[PDB]
């Protein structure tokens, strides 16, 4: 796959015409090249390959996440998708949608979606498989790549880091700061103005062993992926245990939220909720100074934020994401 790959060409700088301001971590926030602090919050469109086998994959998919108010678009990159149009053809639609990004004023968060423990090899299920080479290999690729277009502001290592209980082997929080390191290194030695997002266990749930032992880099910031499942009732006062208390000392970016009924297309745990978790959330995030990406922007994946592309018609959630988008980004 990866190992075998070549003659790749750079990429095409004709496709882009404008530079978005640089972003950079300051304590706890993102700010801008002035110091005024920018708070993300968009959406996650499903992995490029599925876009462009429904045939949707052109520069109007995205001028619709425009008018929904999104200011960062998560690309969920799977493994099991780069290994299979290979690196040259992914590339060729990895190129694409940074560039339609760009030129719309967005920013791009490049996400590699595995989830399980890397460390051991051990993943949810076969579609996530991937190696610690493969993984340092396209970081390698794309920080290489994306150097010097300031709208690709954000690498998020590793999505879903979990043991399951010890199903899925064994982790330490410090066994998993040493890769994470070590990727972020390789990503700055290309790109030294990206900024790293990396996430803890449970999900990507809990920074509180982060907090404990913290990444030992700059310009980095914590994720955590709050469905609506993860802890029951007072749910901001755990919310803010679990995670939320990191964003006094670094930013925080809840890079998958989302949620739907019990009866709705495709619906598990934990993303069943009657509805009340969208405003509480989005208004402990505002509470917070937060950032955050919806999951999903597709019609097939679960929770859906629309629900046919003839329409783009948002669901329940779409509804009132792109209301607080719409209103809040600044």
């Amino acid at each position: 796959g990866w190992w075998n790959a070549s003659d790749i060409p750079a990429f095409d700088k004709s496709k882009i015409t404008r530079q978005l301001p640089l972003i950079k971590v300051e304590g706890n926030r993102f700010v801008d090249e002035q110091g005024k602090t920018i708070v993300f919050r968009g959406v996650n469109i499903s992995d490029p390959d599925k876009i462009d086998k429904d045939k949707r994959f052109s520069k109007k998919h995205f001028e619709v996440i425009r008018s929904w108010g999104a200011n960062v678009v998560r690309v969920p990159v799977h493994p099991r998708a780069w290994k299979e149009r290979g690196v040259k053809g992914y590339l060729e639609l990895l190129d694409q949608v940074v560039a339609w990004n760009n030129e719309l004023g967005i920013y791009t968060i490049l996400d590699w979606h595995s989830i399980g423990n890397l460390k051991s090899e051990m993943f949810q299920n076969n579609s996530y498989h991937t190696t610690k080479g493969e993984t340092f290999d396209f970081w390698r690729r794309v920080s290489e790549r994306y150097n010097g277009i300031n709208s690709v502001a954000f690498y998020e290592i590793f999505n879903e880091p979990t043991v399951f209980n010890g199903r899925l082997g064994i982790a330490t929080w410090a066994e998993w700061k040493a890769i994470n390191e070590e990727a972020i290194t390789i990503i700055q030695a290309h790109n030294p103005k990206a900024i790293a997002l990396v996430a803890g266990f449970n999900w990507a749930y809990d920074l509180k062993e982060a907090a404990a032992n913290p990444i030992d880099r700059q310009n980095i910031a914590y994720v955590s992926h709050p469905y609506p499942q993860k802890v029951g009732a007072p749910y901001q006062a755990n919310w803010e245990r679990d995670f939320g208390f990191m964003a006094d000392k670094y930013p925080v970016f809840a890079t998958e939220i989302g949620y739907q009924r019990a009866t709705d297309k495709g619906a598990h745990i934990p993303v069943i909720d009657d509805g009340s978790y969208g405003p509480r959330i989005t208004d402990y995030f505002n509470s917070k100074g937060i950032s955050w990406v919806a999951w999903v922007f597709d019609p097939d994946w679960s929770p859906q934020l629309f629900t046919d592309y003839q329409t783009y018609t948002p669901t329940m959630q779409g509804e009132h994401f792109r209301k607080v988008m719409l209103q809040d980004n600044k």
